[PDB]
């Protein structure tokens, strides 16, 4: 209690928490603690919780005021910890990296190619040195990005013409595969493809130069709204895959859909213009831009825009893709991958406001691109 020679005698939990109420100070004195008195002050008023073991699973039972509370292990969850935490792949992708589906509520991770499942079942171990997707003031017309390291972009590819003029960008696939527009095919009769390009000016040694061989476009392309505009490239001479020279991994269509789509931001790289009817640039750069939503997008647009094309770029930003990056990849940088989600269709103008890239979706077409891996394969 609160007296005046009670309290003026040492406080003893033997002498005042016991046979009196044990309110306070005197609930806290002798235990001279904030980790022993809240947890001796909700053990005297209204009694311990903890008494009759409801933490299941093996938890901890902590003592409270009106209540306890349960500590649940891994993939625990609930009030009192008796429930399995659900495993879905909208709730942390299931935790699954670059594959995840749901079968019978359950979570299967499953790995794309160049890559093995691992033995706890949700990493992906590279089977390979190099495999897909993974990276091993300015004024004067730069918009917003950045130059391309070494290793940094190491899956974009230039096409020049017979003259050596870059007019397109590509995307390594395989050894043998790259993944472009098909209106560049009318802008050039016969074209190399060079991967590992860091500058058109300057040979580092590591660009290699490969003739294209074989030529597939997309059998509905329309000129009039650039509908279905795609094409595969097969080349004479098999890429070595290297440093500078990487492939990129195909993803999942409901996957992409699901996952990839809702991510904030994405990554465009590419060799053309820095500007609306402005010169090439000389070396490869990257652009970071947001994916954007649907009702703008269509709002926004005096063409028809398909299920097979959507905005991105910032709205305010000089910020957007511009000519001469038609067939860059347009991909989204996961956790630990880089996985293509679009591919450069076209633009109203450069780093106008109130305009957006219209970017081609792979998703639609990947099934189309298999073929076109196996068909003349
Ligand atoms: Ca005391
Ligand atoms: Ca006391
Ligand atoms: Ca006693
Ligand atoms: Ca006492
Ligand atoms: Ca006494």
């Amino acid at each position: 209690a609160n007296s005046f020679l009670e309290e003026m005698k040492k406080g003893h939990l033997e002498r005042e928490c016991m046979e009196e109420t044990c309110s306070y100070e005197e609930a806290r004195e002798v235990f001279e603690d904030s980790d022993k008195t809240n947890e001796f002050w909700n053990k005297y008023k209204d009694g311990d919780q903890c008494e009759t073991s409801p933490c299941q699973n093996q938890g901890k039972c902590k003592d409270g005021l009106g209540e306890y509370t349960c500590t649940c292990l891994e993939g625990f969850e609930g009030k009192n910890c008796e429930l399995f935490t659900r495993k879905l792949c909208s709730l942390d992708n299931g935790d699954c990296d670059q594959f995840c589906h749901e079968e019978q509520n359950s979570v299967v991770c499953s790995c794309a190619r160049g890559y093995t499942l691992a033995d706890n079942g949700k990493a992906c171990i590279p089977t390979g040195p190099y495999p897909c997707g993974k990276q091993t003031n300015n004024l004067t017309r730069i918009v917003g990005g950045q130059e391309c390291k070494d290793g940094e972009c190491p899956w974009q590819a230039l096409l020049i013409n017979e003259e050596n003029e870059g007019f397109c960008g590509g995307t390594i696939l395989s050894e043998f595969y790259i993944l472009t527009a098909a209106h560049c095919l009318y802008q050039a009769k016969r074209f190399k493809v060079r991967v590992g390009d860091r500058n058109t000016e300057q040979e580092e040694g590591g660009e290699a130069v490969h003739e294209v061989e074989v030529v597939i476009k997309h059998n509905r392309f329309t000129k009039e709204t650039y509908d279905f505009d795609i094409a595969v490239l097969r080349l004479k001479t098999p890429i070595t895959f290297r440093m500078n020279v990487a492939p990129a991994c195909l993803p999942e269509r409901d996957w992409a859909e699901s996952t990839l789509m809702t991510q904030k931001t994405g990554i465009v790289s590419g060799f053309g213009r820095t500007h609306e009817k402005g010169r090439q640039s000389t070396r490869l750069k990257m652009l970071e831009v947001p994916y954007v939503d649907r009702n703008s997008c269509k709002l926004s647009s005096s063409f028809i825009i398909t299920q097979n094309m959507f905005c991105a770029g910032y709205d305010t930003k000089q910020e957007d893709a511009c000519q001469g990056d038609s067939g860059g990849p347009h991909v989204t940088r996961f956790k630990d991958t880089y996985f293509v989600t679009g591919i450069v269709s076209w633009g109203e103008g450069c780093a106008r406001k109130g305009k957006y890239g219209i970017y081609t979706k792979v998703t639609a077409f990947l099934k189309w691109i298999d073929r076109s891996m196996k068909t003349r394969g």
